């Protein structure tokens, strides 16, 4: 028993950074195979990220311009791209700790863990999700870009996220591994508003089940609701819609508990409507939104 | 900026890991140079827990009794030994991957990240606090005895923990590395009711320390108080009294704020008094108090 925000175990992903310094910047790399990814903000001056043209200030840099250090032992770059916002190094040396990789793009409501980085050498690990206006609320300070977010099934890390930037209002924006930016942002240094940060219903629904699953059951009721009556309420508190698709996906955790999901959520509908009365589900006083139902049965399992 | 309960990274903990099995009974034990660390109760049926006495169940296993496999490869057991509530099992093979390490008795209030494991094999990280009762409140199945709690300094693996027991309310008890209990818990199936778990008011003030760092100011007031005028309060919400040693440990925290530490206490005794009237901190709705000052400082300024 117990529910924790918990992280996958990083050693995996720890054997894969590396520290990347183009001129002035210096920020992380991830390193796999004989590829070293990175922001292409690497090659900028602070004064280049008001208006940069990447392509134009890319032609004034050489591969014997990425300083690429794995541990205390330069790397030897031979070949530079750029993939969209992500500049590709080849180096002379495969990483000998290469894990078994995919790279994934994730959708909004996904969770995933960060490894924060900085100078290549790593600082903690959190757990974060993706968030429906494609921002993420992580920890990151100035030299922390090229960290990146992972998920693992057994010896497979799928990578789904290197970070970027912080956008004025404290939140964080980044790409997946291909170099695309989640969400509308644009790796410049202009006016960025995020979107509607709206709650991720079908993972507040797992979370009920965990509560219940780990004996916190004080919120469970004698009612049932609709799909159509509980939107209603979900779009007044700015919760997403939710959808047969979000019912089938919480199948096992109703099956687990003998819940099914319509009655959670008619308990849900009137924490929204009540509040919490100044109690806690699970040590929180808030509706907890970053567990998939995915990350439910996997820590209630206790997989490896 | 942003501000997350963060773990270690967990790479050099990973590579200790081990499956330790006695009879039926299979847990993890903490593989260091040609020492396997693990509860005792590993020796144990489920009829033995009700009364064990474990000097006496110890003398019916030999060596070849504990079984420790590393991976897929078995480990040969040339000595065994029963120190408190841990045993230590001498192996034929140094651990190659024996990181930098020391073993510590942690003081309640203290944070350590968990390596949470199964079958010896990781199933994820987070991070918690010894509580005042001496319990933790981690996220742990059956299988999961032997998992380790620590701390890293640079290249040096401290652990604190490693897991024993869940207790009938759900809360966690385990012991040090020396193998002595945190708190008055035995390793025995019996009425063991954990004590009142008070809030860490020092860490509650770091973590407010860390609100204003990274933008939440809402809860500042004008006013200051003094520490016996703030204990009045603390001891009516249960919470820890607050000592100069502890304003003493906040000074960098107030100093890189220029927010006294009295005034911060000042805004906490308005807290506790007026609650948060539906706002948050830090994307809480409670006070939390699982970072000390020392975490605060190590997150806010990037220490790898
Ligand atoms: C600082 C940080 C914090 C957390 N995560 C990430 C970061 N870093 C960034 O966002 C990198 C970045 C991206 C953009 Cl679009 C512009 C800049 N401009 C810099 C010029 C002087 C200082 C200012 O930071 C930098
Ligand atoms: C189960 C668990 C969950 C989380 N953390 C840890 C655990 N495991 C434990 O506490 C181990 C343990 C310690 C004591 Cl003192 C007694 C037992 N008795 C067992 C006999 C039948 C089943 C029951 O669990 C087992």
């Amino acid at each position: 028993s117990g529910f924790r925000k918990m992280a996958f175990p990083s050693g995996k992903v720890e054997g894969c950074m590396v520290q990347v310094t183009c001129g002035t910047t210096t920020l992380n790399g991830l390193w796999l195979d004989d590829v070293v990814y990175c922001p292409r903000h690497v090659i900028c001056t602070s004064e280049d990220m008001l208006n940069p043209n990447y392509e134009d200030l890319l032609i004034r840099k050489s591969n014997h311009n990425f300083l690429v250090q794995a541990g205390n032992v330069q790397l030897r770059v031979i070949g530079h791209s750029m993939q969209n916002c992500v500049l590709k190094l080849k180096v002379d040396t495969a990483n000998p700790k290469t894990p078994k990789y995919k790279f994934v793009r994730i959708q909004p409501g996904q969770t995933f863990s960060v490894l924060a980085c900085y100078n290549g050498s790593p600082s903690g690990v959190y757990q974060c999700a993706m968030r429906p206006n494609f921002t993420i609320k992580g920890s990151f300070l100035n030299g922390s870009c090229g960290s990146v977010g992972f998920n693992i099934d057994y010896d497979c890390v799928s990578f789904c996220y290197m970070h970027h930037m912080e956008l004025p209002t404290g939140v964080h924006a980044g790409t997946d591994l291909e170099g695309n930016f989640y969400g509308p942002f644009v790796d410049r240094q202009t006016a960025q508003a995020a979107g509607t940060d709206t709650t991720i219903t079908v993972n507040v629904l797992a979370w009920l089940y965990a509560a219940v699953i780990n004996g916190d059951r004080w919120f469970l009721n004698r009612f049932t609701t609709t799909l159509n009556d509980f939107n209603l309420v979900a779009m007044k508190y700015n919760y997403e819609p939710l959808t047969q698709d979000h019912v089938d996906i919480l199948g096992p955790l109703s099956a687990q508990t003998g819940i099914a999901v319509l009655d959670m959520c008619a308990s849900l509908k009137e924490l929204l409507q009540n509040g919490m009365n100044g109690r806690t589900i699970l040590g929180s006083a808030l509706l907890e939104d970053e567990f998939t139902p995915f990350d439910v049965v996997r820590q209630c399992s206790g997989v490896t």
